């Protein structure tokens, strides 16, 4: 079918787009850098199987993909934001508004724009790439963490109404997901190359390693395949067993 | 100590303010209507044991209560919003922005404004009145439900950083909480007067009744008393056993 | 690889075994009925793609499969129990002991018997088929529901220690999962053939239908394939959006 | 009213009994040591406000308290077990049976024995002291952690049926709860005396300290008072913000 992957260059974007395309889907890709023709053309050349779009806004993007490929069957809202770790009193209120806009309002706007066509034909899949941070909150990241939780619940809530139209809705919350060249949020440098970082990952995850783009991609393609729609409403914690809890003194 | 209860006329406002006052606290009350001298005066006359403030914005309010009474020891963010039940595609993106501003940004702004003083003296209590909808979402209320989830997690996330400063943070998520004359969200009419509504409540809650303002107030005062700070991070589901799940055919 | 599916004739047994086999795995199958050669041979003839075992106990089963097929790479603990619905005071304490033995001790015993070999190779996958009842408890089924919760947490706890040996552990908790000819727990008759039952499923699930053995099988095969080990520790709610929560009077 | 607190000398026993008594309740106490006359009398002398009982089994205990004090209004099932940390394959299946019998079957048996009298008069409170380990499992404690999870769910499931009879059911899950002279599970020595243990607690809890018996008691008394029955079904995590999750390299 036809799929849309947002912010393709970052977070769970490449894994999702690449595997979806390998599965036979036509994959329209969005990214902030695609505003520049040079960036869009370069992407199209490197990944000829993907279909980069210049459209930036929700309604604009959904309309563009629908016109170019007929309809949108799979929506992968791969949302990102660049937060700072700050004590609550050090954040500016605008810092939270920014987090909520990028992590909650955006996915909401995308579903709001594509839901009608999916409901009319009673078919489609909606996948939010959120975060596992709500499951094990770190101190001093209240904006990003709470916004991600809003997105997770948004997906679960949406599954309740869209199920009547045979539209599954899922949320994939990753952590320690290798992002390769993207800084969102675990790039090769330094996460796979610096001792302290490698050791940190070994300590906090059960599998003692970063998750791979391949793994995220396999999950996305599996859910979008229609092989297991009954998991609708699920929030998947793609965090390799994180968080590992510190044990008592003397214990290995 | 000195407490602040927002939107006192609605939701968990009166139960919280009244019980906190009976516990001996000086309770500064906020409400949109207090912007009008006539409304504020009428409230002060009816409730001489309460201290209504005219201030509307977070910083302005925190500053006024601090100036008049010395400091803010307890913050009860009784947040409200009037959402419409709507299919995802029928909402306007602005409807979600409105829900998040009222249910997430506001409590965040209040803590952002008061956290510094609490941290400097290493004492204080923060309580968010959220919702239990995230625990059992209804179809077609995605904006309100997801926003409330963001608030619940915000409370939990804040508990992690403020604990070092001896500041407990809690979230109380009610449902079917009798709101008396307030339309937010279970007024006496029709929830205690109309047969069908009375029957609905008896079916969906384990205790088969609406929760009382007194019960909410008791919990708020208990948490604010410093009797059980070790519950910091807790999201309390004040919903009387809701949700009750429909059983198989043949089962009463 | 080599997989083991217990209680193959019931619950998620057939879906798991059939899809695992279609995936290319050698699937050893356990069932209480296989104690009778007549039943085992009858099963073997009907399903040449499966390998029914006569062994009933954990240690004996693991040893038998290891001897016959080299080793056990995938363990699918498809646990079942036949509980009665009853008020807490009407149950016999033995009724709870029985539920716990069948739903907690059994999966524990199986992992206890196969873990050492998997750890030595630093490879293997463990899947518990539990229940979604803990997520939305019905009244009067305290034994079954709580035991299933124990099994879910057992899986999550195990993922923490086995991750170090590269062994993912998952729990799939279904509800309204079509069980075809098996009475555990949603057989064709009457769940797909009686109006009241069809209507009940339509009301309590978001997708308004029973889950299929195919869907459960696809998930089991996907997890066992090694395509997404990073989901280790996950409890999957395979309940089609259940539970759907009763809305206010007047709402459709 | 009349309350029963089990294993009073350990875990949440003393805080519960002491505060319930201070609240004016007649508190019948159970403990394995009370099997010996010398132990029961020594306890009665030290704590004259408490009523130690010699009864050990659920039925006889409920009956004895009912005969002596008229009825059982509050049941505080303070369950304990002394597990060993072990890799799954190192445990004996009997070690899990032992954990489940003490942490799941026991509370179930007590409610099974007292539920009828509470239902007949439509009044009563049931509180299980479980554990917060299910919320953040450590590696190698699969027996204890999963059993405690079963108990938490048992309480939640029970709230659904007993609510109709006006009987709230709660579960209090502590961790890092100072147990003073009792080895279950954080005695003064070494948790408040050894530097490494003191440092560990300051690291893994948000409040950076052990919880007190006083705090636990305050919660139990509050819940038993009938001041906030609408919290029925709640699982309280009395863990001071635990778990604190390790942050990235460079962050303090
Ligand atoms: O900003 N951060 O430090 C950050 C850390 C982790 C995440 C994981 C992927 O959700 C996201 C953001
Ligand atoms: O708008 N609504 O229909 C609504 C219903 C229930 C709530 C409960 C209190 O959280 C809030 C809003
Ligand atoms: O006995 N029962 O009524 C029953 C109902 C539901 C289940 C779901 C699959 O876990 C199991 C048993
Ligand atoms: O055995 N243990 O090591 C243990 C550790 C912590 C607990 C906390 C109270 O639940 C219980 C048992």
């Amino acid at each position: 079918s036809t799929a849309i992957v947002t912010n393709v260059k970052h977070f769970g974007g490449m894994g999702s787009a690449l595997r979806l395309s390998e599965a036979g889907h036509t994959v329209a890709c969005h990214d902030e850098s695609f505003k520049q023709k040079d960036e869009l053309e370069a992407f199209a050349e490197t990944y000829p199987q993907l279909k980069p779009m210049s459209e930036q806004e929700p309604a604009e993007l959904i309309e563009a993909v629908t016109s170019a490929y007929g309809q949108v069957d799979v929506l992968v809202s791969n949302d990102i934001f660049a937060p700072e770790f700050q004590p609550i009193d050090k954040y500016a209120v605008e810092d939270y508004r920014g987090a909520v806009e990028a992590l909650q309002i955006r996915p909401f706007a995308l579903v709001n724009a594509v839901a009608s066509q999916m409901k009319k034909r009673k078919s489609g899949h909606i996948i939010f790439i959120t975060s596992a941070t709500p499951f094990g909150p770190w101190k001093e990241l209240s904006t990003y963490t709470s916004a991600r939780a809003g997105a997770c619940t948004l997906a679960n809530a949406l599954s309740k109404e869209l199920g009547e139209y045979n539209i599954p809705v899922f949320a994939i919350g990753p952590n320690y997901l290798h992002s390769e060249d993207s800084p969102y949020f675990y790039p090769t440098e330094p996460w796979k190359t610096n001792p302290e970082h490698v050791a940190h990952v070994k300590k906090v995850t059960a599998l003692q390693r970063l998750g791979t783009q391949k793994e995220l991609g396999e999950l996305v393609a599996f859910l979008a395949s229609g092989s297991c729609d009954y998991l609708t409403g699920q929030v998947f914690w793609l965090a390799g067993g994180f968080p590992m809890i510190e044990r008592w003194p003397g214990m290995p």
